[PDB]
């Protein structure tokens, strides 16, 4: 009804930003990789309103987010970037032919490709945000590995719980 879904996301892109307060390590190691589970309202909304729906609360959420945390400016760019291809890539695959059989097809995917996507974008941005040389982003990158592992697996299972719930 327009107006009603418009709200809706209106309301679960805030509930987001308001869970990414509960951020904690997990790692005392890589203590930068911290965890929310400000992306389950997203990957909620991307499943029915769309992946490009899914996307854009993890845009907002983040930049309320950054409004209120304004001293992490990379750290909430690479939340972002990485929420956003999680949500949208699991959008799609349960898209076009909406099934269950997708909907985990989409998360499996979704969470191997964001944790590639972040390895692959800490690779250049871990030596430039700590001043470091390139060897300290291979000292932290298996707790990069299996932190977005861990992260979006973990959403990704939550997610399902609620969606077969019903
Ligand atoms: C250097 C750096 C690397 C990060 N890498 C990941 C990541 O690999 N996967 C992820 O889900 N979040 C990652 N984050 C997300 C982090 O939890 C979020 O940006 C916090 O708000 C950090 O300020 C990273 C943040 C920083 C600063
Ligand atoms: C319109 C139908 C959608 C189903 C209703 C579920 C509501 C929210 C989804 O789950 C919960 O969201 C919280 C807030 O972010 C998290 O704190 C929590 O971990 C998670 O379990
Ligand atoms: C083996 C000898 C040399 C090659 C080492 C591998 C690549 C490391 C590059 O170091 C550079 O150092 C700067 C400050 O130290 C950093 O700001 C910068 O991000 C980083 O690019």
């Amino acid at each position: 009804s327009s107006i009603k879904k418009i709200s809706f996301v209106g309301i679960f892109s805030a509930l987001a930003t308001l869970v990414m307060f509960l951020e904690f390590p997990i790692f005392p190691q890589a203590s930068f990789l911290k965890y929310d589970p400000s992306e389950i309202p997203a990957l909620i909304v991307s499943f029915l309103l769309g992946p490009g729906v899914g996307m854009f609360v993890v845009l907002v959420k983040d930049i309320l987010f950054f409004l209120m945390k304004s001293g992490d400016p990379v750290g909430i760019a690479m939340n972002a970037v990485l929420g956003m291809s999680f949500v949208g890539i699991a959008g799609l695959i349960y898209h076009r032919n909406k099934s269950r059989a997708t909907a985990i097809k989409g998360m499996i995917v979704a969470t191997l490709f964001a944790t590639a996507f972040a390895l692959g974008l800490n690779a250049l941005i871990v030596p430039l945000y700590f001043e470091a040389p390139f060897e300290l982003y291979l000292k932290f990158f298996p707790f990069i590995l299996a932190f977005n592992l861990v992260k979006f697996g973990i959403d990704s299972v939550v997610t399902f719980f609620v969606y077969k719930k019903v």
